């Protein structure tokens, strides 16, 4: 995110950039005025998660990211397996020549 | 939640994320403006 440097796949449930997004804007922020006459008129935000609750919402499986130094992977992996299985025996009984 | 990583499966009716941030939420949460001329301008707010 230092530069806008992604290798991206949105195949995957997941894209790395608005992982990355979305870690950002839930961080503490300090608006320091430092407007020195209150020398030292500070602030302090909690972040919002809404980003990345989108980001995280779709995704099965494993989605785990590992950072190395100003650069992270993302590894997505999942396997899923279904089956399914029914019978149905409808009966009825007519006279002969008549409907049902 | 410090980093994305998430072992994930919507088909059982709780996803991990949605628990853990609403958990998060429900913290108690201190904007200290430490705006120093009053020195310690702090505040305390319940969470959702």
């Amino acid at each position: 995110l230092e530069s806008g440097s992604v290798i991206q796949y949105g195949n995957t449930g997941a894209s790395i950039g608005n992982v990355m997004i979305g870690l950002e804007e839930a961080k503490d922020t300090t608006q320091t005025k430092a407007v020195y006459f209150l020398r030292n008129e500070t602030t302090t935000t909690k972040g919002d998660y809404t980003k990345l609750a989108s980001a995280l919402s779709s995704i099965q499986g494993a989605a785990v990211s590992i950072a190395m130094g100003d650069w992270t992977a993302l590894i997505n992996a999942v396997s899923n397996d279904s089956s399914s299985n029914i019978l149905s025996s409808p009966s009825i009984t007519v006279m002969d020549n008549g409907e049902a």
